[PDB]
């Protein structure tokens, strides 16, 4: 089955740049971390190098004006989308940026386990008045990240976030912020990404390497580009251990 | 062996962007709705998320300035236009905007039994001038939906839209509503969806994947252009239940 | 034998849109009518819809400016000029133009039969003086639609055409009707239409499906374009009853 | 085999357009005429009905200012440029031109017998000076035609032509008519048509389409466009009779 | 053999209009002359029709200015330059211009035979001022034509062409003539005919069909070109007899 | 086999110009250097040579303005990196250039054992605001040559780079010497290398032909470039011994 | 069979044009002349006439400003350089111009055998300032022609060419003649014409088409152009007698 | 082997105009000489005659404005550089121009014996101030020619060239002299003729034709214009002795 796979692939298909790639996590690229969020818990292994590459590269593809927000999304479930988001944003507060992660998927939200919080409150609750602007994002044990979670599900998601209140939201979000990471659903399945990408204007776009098609990565791209926001490029995830290049390999006496 | 099947034959056949692809509806898909107005009764289904996708990028397909008003045909009957028409109205409610759909059907109106309204005034009795503006336009339940309908089988159906009351009545609903789409009869039966879409400089056209003849399709797309109007794009009805697709998960 | 036929035809022969198709009248398409005055008699019918097809395409075929006058012409003999005239005519009416139907054919008039009215006084007196303005056009039973009948068969009728007599009747004529639809004789056979091309500037052309030479049909159109006049499009009349496609089909609570 | 035979051939040989075809006379397509001038004496016939024809497409094929004189000529003898001349002016004299025709043909004049008129004076001795003006053009029968005929055979006809009493005679002509033809020798055999054609930059040209050779013809063609002259265009004689051809029908 | 032939060839070989063909004289074209001066003394015959013919070619080549001189030349001896030469200056004497034919061949001089003419005083004489302007220019019986026969042969042709006797003369013979035709010896065998190019700038070109060599020809067309003058087209000379083409045939009641 | 093996392998896989081959040691051609800083040990080996030639058409490849500082990279680790840059600098200070290397390898720096110097105090302490600028660079036994070594192995080597202490540093830098070299490590591996180029924007890539994958090359080719940075070009390293080649002779 | 052999040939090699061709002599073509100066001996012979028509065409090469001073030259010794310098010399006095030709040949001279004229002194003398301008220059039996011969063989040629003292002279040259031509050596051998070239801007280039190396030949063309000089073109010599050929009739 | 070999593989592989070809030097092209000064011992030799075609060709390469300094360089070691240069210089001298040769090549100098010299002082020792402009320069048996040899080998050699020191002496030496050669090291091995061209912004390519490889020439050659001055042209030296053609002669009664 024809998917893509690797870099000459997204170079084929989708005529956009390669960010960085994430390696499925075993035990040599992430020293052993238990908990995913690699940035965090084992910041001198290569896939938290990876990272830092994505970081840096989001900013280069981009001069004359400074990127302060992005949305990062998929074509598809389970593509990696919140991984990527987290790591992302730990890396971009290890290098002195506030930054605050928006956990913008209000349907089957994971910011909330991945940092393990509390999410009683968080947008929804937030974009509703149930909840208070303070109260509502929280301070996590990583130096300079904060966390805005998802919320109680809403029964209309796509509507909160295309509401004055979400505008008057974000302006404030980047006022107070440096860096801000938007995690959203899959952009084939429902509308959201694409509401969240008018307000950035910058996409990072996540291929689950292992598992998809071609073709919807392909209308997942069109759905983006739709909204007018600039697609910075690609994140390959769940990529196969090679690891002969190097790229992938250990940099620092051991 | 002809048809229009999927958006590739769109692309190549049309020239078009899809803004959308509805399935044949399933229990799943419409996550068990007892009515086809399924984005107010399953409003979570993923046929009523891809009716937000269809408003979304209506929108997007013509950025700097709104589209206040579109006309939905199609190129022959039982296509679902009415259905698109209906459920897109409600999907552009809940967004908030204030909307209208007119039943601008009045041959073969299905409005009416969509939102289960009286039909005794309507669009065609507005026009006669036999029934009053505020008498014939209802409020529905579902907030922010008001529902023009077709009023009584007219004599001369197409000779009421270019008459200069429609103008003024058109006017008048630019005014009021933030967003109005007029449902109409098919594009190659009766001119009457021409001359809607010469009002609306705006077309979402449905194409029924499911049995078509593509040449009488781009007919419909000829006859669309002829009137000056933006083919916004094409909405893709009762396609096949790939479900595998992740288009169509139920996300969750 | 090579004709023209069908609507890529016309497309591939002779560059130009079709504005519409009749159908050759049978039972069905016209809920059986007596007389071929179908959009008077049976308004509801499918051929009576498509000459409100034809009606919408004409004003679309120019915009800027409304359209007010054309002539209907063809390559050759019978093939349905004066029926596809009076009915648009009545198309016309219907919408509430104020239509002068001018029977500019004085050598085989046929619009006095098709309304059934007297020609003692017509076009061809008018021009010659011989009768007055008042008197020489009626008013139909057909609301908002009047009819000139071609006049006594006069002995030099292109000469009359090309006459101040003519040029002046025609401005009288744009000043008190909305829509003037001018029948004329064959313009590969006479010059007739030429010249009443050269006043209205724009021309409806009539293709008897059922019997054509695609080369007469070609030399048809370049004497229209010859007069600098715009040809708006083709009517494909007399076509081959199908009627799968809908397009013909009748749409309404039957 | 060499010869240009119909409206195809024109375009392919030549690069013109044909303003007109002429068919071999019979009795039906001249409804029974009694002598070639065929215009007057059967008004309503076919062959008639398509030098109106000539005469209309003559008029546009120069748009933004009339055309007011024309040369008739062709590359060979026996063509029917005399007769297609006499003609052309009885269809302009119809359409209410005050027409001139002048018999430029000095070494064979044929106007003289078509329009049968006396030749005792004409262009010739008009030109030596040797008879007045008034004199030597006719008042014919036909409304609004006058015949300007040869005069005696001269010695010298092409020194004639651009004399400086031709240019003197021919602003005069163009003071007087609306509209001038002139009947020419064939172009291939003598100056004079080319002579005319410079007076006139407009040019008819008259291709015997029963019996031609196709070189020559294009010879005239490079000989006459030589003068700065426009060939408005070729009319096709001596048609083979397709008379199914809808171009041909009696109406009515 | 390999010459140019007919109308085609010259087309082809010297891209060059032909403006007219004579006909190798026999006694049907010429309706039997003695001397060679058809023009003179057969003038409705269809060789004298063909210089009629150049003669128009020649003002029509060239508009917004009228032409005054030119030079005849070929490519080779016995073309009959000499023959064109004295034809066309007789037809332009028809005609009404005042008309010179210069003998510009002070080699082997023919006009004086031609015209049959005392060649004690001419060209030659007149540029050495041996003899002078009135005596050296002789009229003849022709009216309008007058003769300026070579004189005699001087030791230095070339050099008394490339002199202020020859521009003044040139200049005076301008003011007194209408129309001015200078013969030549062939432009491949003397450069005498480049240097009259150079002060009449329109040059006339006998090709001799019977008899040349297709890239000579080539060399005398570029020959002239050289400088700078315009080669107004070709006469082909001494053309079979066809004479099916009619062009040949003779015109007038016979 | 897929190896860049030569410099027609780089013109055709990347496009760029090479600035000098430097061959795989021997005593020969390093004019039996004891240590691997052989611009300084033995100065007149062709080795050396070649150092200069890449001086020198560094400086041409950027006429009009001077290049005041460079980065050194490679697309992995053993190709060569800090051995070019601290020959590099050597030459570059012979020249007369007041020269500082920089060790912007924080991870696995050399500069202190080419040099022989201690690493106590450097660039991560530096920036650290732990030791001083003037306690950081040291001067060398070599006229013109400062050191910044690396100092101790920090725990977040990039977010130093990016650091607001750097870019301080950095103009205090180039306000200091006429020329700044740094070392990085490879920049397929870690960023580093990215962000010291976008404060240089000019970089010098090393290719090491003895054993590469082409791909990975052309891919740190493709990670300097995105950060706006030139390419200067390319330096060969571990060249197979050629000497035959005129390139290599001991000129003498 | 490398030979460039005819005027096809230069078009062909080298893009010239041929200003003339001289046939081989024989009795016949140069109507029995005893010397080869045949435009002075003969000067009604075809071999003069065709000097004439390099002499006209020349003049036609440049329009808008005379050409006042030629160099003659040729990629080899014996291919007519001297004998065409001479007679074009004689043709250009015969036209009634001042003329001068000057032996720019101070190694292997033959002006003064071709004039007969004495050689002590001349060029060279007069340039070192051991003869006076008056006395160098000799008036011979024909008029309107000088001759500046070689003088005697000097030590060095070319820097006499390049010194201060023939740019005085030249300048001089042009005051006092309508026309200078200058005889040299051969371009492929040493320098000479190229010297003369500079100064003169204009070249007339002999190739002997009896016997010549084609590619020697344009490499002749080549330093002439590097000099910035024009080429008028080609002059054939020795050209073998087609008298078939009305290039070259006696006429008459 | 594929080398060049002849001027058709100059312009075939260098793109670049030959400015004189030298002939292996035989008894025959320099009139037995015994030292390689050429043009010094045996003026009037064809090879000496050769130079004198570089010299000119050199002056030819620029106009607008005067070339007053050349390198000298080459591929490699023996090409003839310092061969080349010695008789170019003289070949400069003997017409007037004032003439320094510089021994720009501190590695392996050799003009000092081709001139037979002293080499005490020179440039190298100039540049360091151990030595006088006076002194360092010195005036030879030929007129109008001066040396100034290397001086002792530095350790530093290309160094001393990027110095002011040389600009400093390179703008004396302008001021000083007419026309300044300066003879240098191989080009592809030491950078030595880049930084001299630099200064001089021309060169003069010499090309052994008996021995050398293609690539490296083409290598020299892109060393030189990345310099950005003018590479002038190319010397092939070595060359067979043909000498059927003529370009080779000997010119002059012998
Ligand atoms: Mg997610
Ligand atoms: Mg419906
Ligand atoms: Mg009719
Ligand atoms: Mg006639
Ligand atoms: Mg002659
Ligand atoms: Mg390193
Ligand atoms: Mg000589
Ligand atoms: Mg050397």
């Amino acid at each position: 089955d024809k998917r893509i796979k690797d870099e000459e692939d997204v170079e084929k298909e989708l005529g956009l740049p390669v960010l960085g790639s994430i390696q499925k996590f075993n035990m040599t690229n992430t020293r052993r971390s238990t908990s995913s969020l690699i940035v965090h818990e084992q910041p001198k292994s290569p896939i938290s190098e990876k990272f830092r590459g994505i970081r840096s590269n989001i900013m280069f593809a981009n001069p004359d004006s400074a990127v302060q927000s992005i949305v990062i999304t998929s074509e598809a479930p389970g593509a990696g989308m919140s991984t990527i988001a987290a790591n992302l944003a730990v890396a971009y507060a290890q290098a002195g940026y506030k930054t605050l992660i928006v956990d913008g998927d209000m349907r089957k939200p994971t910011q909330h386990y991945i940092f393990n919080l509390p999410n009683n409150e968080g947008l929804s609750s937030l974009l509703l008045n149930w909840s208070t602007y303070q109260d509502s994002i929280i301070s996590t044990e990583i130096e300079d990240l904060d966390v805005l979670t998802s919320g109680p599900i809403p029964p209309n998601p796509s509507e909160l976030i295309t509401s004055r209140a979400f505008a008057n939201l974000y302006d404030t979000l980047l006022m107070n912020y440096n860096f801000v990471i938007i995690d959203t659903p899959p952009v084939n399945t429902v509308t959201d990404a694409q509401l969240f990408s008018k307000f950035t204007g910058n996409v990072v776009y996540v291929v689950n390497s292992e598992n998809n098609n071609k073709d919807e990565v392909k209308k997942g791209k069109e759905l983006i580009e739709a909204t007018g926001a600039k697609l910075l490029g690609v994140v390959l995830n769940r990529m196969p251990k090679d690891k002969s290049a190097s790229y992938y390999a250990y940099y620092g006496t051991d």
